[PDB]
């Protein structure tokens, strides 16, 4: 019944209108304390952070959660200064993403958990805020290390009752490697999320994953390059898919009976760091609205198309309860 | 005047200076992020002011962090275990073998800002400057290797701030650097070629040394006679001779000479800085304990190694 998040513990019912994958800067471990003048300062990341949040609060939005790990540059000090600016609840992650270094690299199954444990258990870095979510990844075939990380959280997943999301090349059909990998070490696919699953196009892998119990992240719903084809790096992060065939997949995966199973974001930042230099101007023009996408575009074009209300309310706010509450 | 983590200090305080030291060797945003790994940061500290204690003890004054952001340096650890031990330690800025994705993806004009902004406003939010710049190549330098070497050059231009390296010895590596560095305009006197006690092809050694640049014999304690990979298969004596080589050449005003030593090493397997530790108990103050009595037998003066040791550290420190 009691989730973490960056201002202590909150009752599920205090949750509300949930975006499952955000983030308030994609960043690199330790980059927005070395060079916070990348993002023209500090306070000028804050200060964005904070209208974006209350835009998306006045849209409806009670609860992001942060899912930038370590090695996203997670500043939960940042996080905490936000969420309370804007008085939107931010959960924050513990996990490893696709850019660990070194010191993380080289570490093994067990001393991984144990760092994964700490950061839920006791807390993030020095500051007592405890993460409610376990953010893992892969992009294709699963390397060695990733293979741990999956085997870490989810033997932390299993100690605490915290879920579990994933970063996904949908088109690679990921879910099923990191899926098989999940129920080696026991883990329940209640309490997973396959994301970034808006990318594909495949029905029959979405609803396989969606069968077994596993939360569907269809969370990167603005991402579009079109109209910017001459960019290729833009191009490569927002791929060729429209907002629409997108969001058409949280109809479909309703039509096909699995309305329980899924979980909506933007997949958004205020600051990014770990891509090419001028990359959050361009999103930034590609959607104006920001994390207030989901509510103000999305949620009315479902309704045009004939989904519920209680069923767009129950993707939307029972889902993620469900997901984030300990069990 | 030489910046250090408590403050400017003038070229006659510097004193004995070990020029290629770490008080951790880690990654960025990891001691804060899990201080257990070390067993706390007050284990790390308490450990950091007892090896700083006892190279001072041995004569040690200075000692020069080459930490970058990368191997995670802690300039608030470092100028806590500074004050403690009453040793001074110059911080670094640049980049080494593991930068994360916000590092890797920067054009040469950004990684030459990042430098700057470390060296003359600031690291982080402590307003301490560091006082030179770490950077490293493995063989031939790959793409963005070479990025970094030029905003390092171009960095040390705009500032005085010295260039200190990190070398695969046996592949020659700092012929490469050196080309680089001159292409840019980079005077040699600014410049220190590092892990270069790795090779014993002394002709390589004095070519350089003959072009102005600093020598830096900095790894003479390892020795392996995962752990041998690091350590290497030669002896110390073999690396500690080098320096007498390259005086009896006429050299002596081009060497830099130092321990490569560090308190904290999370940055390879679990268990290293307890195998480290047993190899050479004597830690930093392995310089002024061994190397240094090793020379005199040998027949080097004690003007020479006093000129080694105290006056080539502090021209090139010096921001010129
Ligand atoms: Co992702
Ligand atoms: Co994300
Ligand atoms: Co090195
Ligand atoms: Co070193």
């Amino acid at each position: 019944d009691r989730i973490n998040t960056v201002r202590g513990p909150i009752t599920i019912s205090e949750a509300g209108f949930t975006l499952t994958h955000e983030h308030i800067c994609g960043s690199s471990a330790g980059f927005l304390r070395a060079w916070p003048e990348f993002f023209g300062s500090r306070k000028a990341l804050a200060e964005k952070a904070v209208r974006g949040l209350r835009r998306a609060r006045a849209a409806g939005v009670r609860t992001i959660v942060d899912v930038s790990t370590f090695d996203i540059g997670r500043d939960v000090s940042l996080l905490a200064e936000v969420s309370r600016a804007a008085d939107v609840h931010i959960v924050a992650a513990t996990g490893l993403w696709f850019d660990p270094p070194l010191s993380m690299r080289l570490r093994s199954v067990e001393e991984l958990t144990q760092f994964f444990l700490r950061e839920i258990q006791y807390g993030i870095e020095d500051t007592g805020i405890r993460a409610g979510i376990i953010k893992v990844a892969t992009t294709g075939k699963a390397t060695p290390f990733q293979e741990l990380v999956l085997r870490a959280a989810a033997r932390a997943s299993l100690a605490t009752g915290v879920p579990v999301t994933t970063h996904t090349a949908a088109s690679q059909r990921d879910g099923e490697q990191q899926a098989a990998i999940f129920e080696s070490e026991g883990l329940s696919p209640s309490r997973v999320c396959i994301g970034h699953s808006d990318d594909t196009d495949d029905l029959s892998y979405l609803t396989a994953l969606a069968a077994r119990g596993y939360l569907i992240g269809l969370d990167q719903i603005p991402f579009s390059a079109i109209g910017l084809e001459d960019n290729a790096s833009a191009s490569a992060l927002l791929g060729n898919r429209s907002w629409q065939t997108r969001a058409l997949l949280i109809k479909a995966l309703i039509d096909q009976g699995y309305m329980k199973q899924i979980l909506v974001s933007n997949d958004w930042l205020f600051g990014f760091s770990s891509y090419v230099t001028n990359i959050m101007d361009v999103m930034d023009r590609v959607n104006p609205d920001g994390m207030a996408f989901i509510p103000l575009r999305v949620i009315p074009f479902l309704r045009e198309k004939g989904v519920p209300q209680e069923t767009l309310a129950g993707i939307t706010v029972t889902n993620p309860a469900r997901f984030l509450s300990p069990t």
